[PDB]
């Protein structure tokens, strides 16, 4: 949903914005990552 879309997407806002505060880490912390989004 909106939340993985923007782990997909790399939508560092949506990781804020559209995740919960639990996923937030695992969406946000992995798009930071080069390996996936640089």
């Amino acid at each position: 949903d909106l939340c993985e879309q923007s782990a997909l997407q790399c939508n560092e806002q949506g990781c804020h914005n559209f995740c919960s505060p639990e996923d937030k880490p695992g969406c946000l912390g992995m798009v930071w990552n080069p390996e996936l989004c640089p």
